[PDB]
């Protein structure tokens, strides 16, 4: 998935004499980006049921194309500490990921304060993981990259969804899911994915 950070279960379902899921969900977001908010606080549950299920791969680049001065760097070090916490955990990462777009957590676009590195932490933490991941957020070790992708994966806008590469103009969870099932048909528990109302 290259630059992604890749979320499956051990369900997943996979296209014949391959290990290439049947049906990738790819998400390009920016912490900071109020739409990014509001769509993974409604399609959040059905692609954690869809993951879960094994019908998708979900596949997440955090792009930190709202970064600035201005907000504190909060865009590039949000990201960035995401990348930080996926290296340790990817179920600390769905966590992780989910707590930075709920609506206690994430930042006012144009605020006077943003999390610093510590208050990254401590989410990372009650998503789950240390290990390396405190030295991971205060060393900035992810901030170059996440600065530079973007541009190195073509996406200037978010949130931008793509089914199996094509772009996917998102409106409700159960539609999303009816086009995952034109792909992967019926596999167990895909009717109820639909109707999942919490993550």
């Amino acid at each position: 998935p290259g630059d992604a950070v890749r979320v499956t279960s051990s369900k997943l379902v996979t296209q014949p004499g391959t290990s290439n899921p049947k049906a990738v969900v790819s998400f390009y977001e920016d912490f900071l980006c109020p739409a990014c908010g509001i769509f993974e606080r409604g399609f959040g549950p059905t692609v954690s049921k869809l993951v879960d299920i094994g019908a998708v791969a979900a596949d997440y680049t955090m792009v930190a194309i709202l970064d600035s001065a201005s907000n504190q760097h909060y865009s590039s070090r949000a990201a960035a500490a995401a990348y930080c916490v996926a290296d340790e955990s990817i179920e600390a990462f769905r966590r992780f990921h989910a707590a930075l777009f709920s609506k206690d957590i994430q930042p006012a676009e144009l605020g006077k304060d943003f999390p610093d590195n510590a208050r990254l932490i401590e989410l990372a933490r009650e998503a789950g993981v240390v290990g390396k991941v405190p030295d991971c957020i205060n060393s900035g070790k992810y901030i170059e990259k996440v600065d530079g992708l973007a541009a190195a994966v073509n996406v200037h806008a978010t949130p931008t969804v793509r089914v199996n590469g094509t772009e996917y103009e998102w409106s409700t969870p159960a539609a999303l899911v009816a086009k995952i099932k034109e792909i992967v048909g019926d596999v167990p528990g895909i009717d109820s994915a639909a109707a999942t109302a919490t993550s």
